[PDB]
């Protein structure tokens, strides 16, 4: 099946997900010349006070927290979008080493991380039906540079050693996600993919300009993951971002000047 190793990674994806080679794949690389101010894009706004987060887990390729999305508790509004978009899970994409882990790149800069919160649109009833729109999820990007720590990412740090493989959850009730964000909410957005198989066509990027702060000590725990199963030799769960896709006929929009 597919991973991140030499024999199964994102060169092989296309033979089992076709659109892997399609016409809005992502991650990109922003061009911040290139991109074009959008004076028509709204503020982003991002309503989070009501988040009930519940359960971390390691799923083989990442770890999720995920969140009660039954209800419009943590939502996303504003911005390209139109209409309500739930939080259903955040997680991360990073590397083996300070200078990778990125999906989305700056100006071919890459990045140590990237937190992903995903959202989907309520008008499609749930995830799964969303995946299958052209505007049914928006996949807020922040990217993260290794220097001091970054207090709210703590609690996701502690829990790690509890979710070393494959399968393993935790209780994960009462965190924040607000504590994740940069100050500014300055942003590029434009029409993608989701990172993974199955490379669904669904999702409309928001990308935040401003890089969060983690400390060594913090991506080091990301780190210490493991790809594997229990009882399974250990493979560490690093370097599990795909890299930049052919912009193809995308215009990547800035919300700022
Ligand atoms: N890096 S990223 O771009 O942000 C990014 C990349 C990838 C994803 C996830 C895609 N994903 C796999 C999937 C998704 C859709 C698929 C459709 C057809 C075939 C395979 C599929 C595989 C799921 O969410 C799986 N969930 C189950 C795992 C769980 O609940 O833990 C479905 C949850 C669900 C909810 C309601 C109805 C149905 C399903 C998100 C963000
Ligand atoms: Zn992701």
């Amino acid at each position: 099946h597919w991973g991140y190793g030499k024999h199964n990674g994102p060169e092989h994806w296309h033979k089992d997900f076709p659109i892997a080679k399609g016409e809005r794949q992502s991650p990109v690389d922003i061009d911040t010349h290139t991109a074009k101010y959008d004076p028509s894009l709204k503020p982003l706004s991002v309503s989070y006070d009501q988040a009930t987060s519940l359960r971390i887990l390691n799923n083989g390729h990442a770890f999720n927290v995920e969140f009660d999305d039954s209800q419009d508790k943590a939502v996303l509004k504003g911005g390209p979008l139109d209409g309500t978009y739930r939080l259903i899970q955040f997680h991360f994409h990073w590397g083996s080493l300070d200078g990778q882990g990125s999906e989305h790149t700056v100006d071919k800069k890459k990045y140590a991380a990237e937190l992903h919160l995903v959202h989907w649109n309520t008008k499609y009833g749930d995830f799964g039906k969303a995946v299958q729109q052209p505007d049914g999820l928006a996949v807020l990007g922040i990217f993260l540079k290794v220097g001091s720590a970054k207090p709210g990412l703590q609690k996701v740090v502690d829990v790690l050693d509890s979710i070393k493989t494959k399968g393993k959850s935790a209780d994960f009730t009462n965190f924040d996600p607000r504590g994740l964000l940069p100050e500014s909410l300055d942003y590029w957005t434009y029409p993608g993919s989701l990172t993974t198989p199955p490379l669904l066509e669904c999702v409309t990027w928001i990308v935040l300009k401003e890089p969060i702060s983690v400390s060594s000590e913090q991506v080091l725990k990301f780190r210490k993951l493991n790809f594997n199963g229990e009882g399974e030799p250990e493979e560490l769960m690093v370097d599990n971002w795909r890299p930049a896709q052919p912009l193809k006929n995308r215009q990547i929009k800035a919300s700022f000047k």
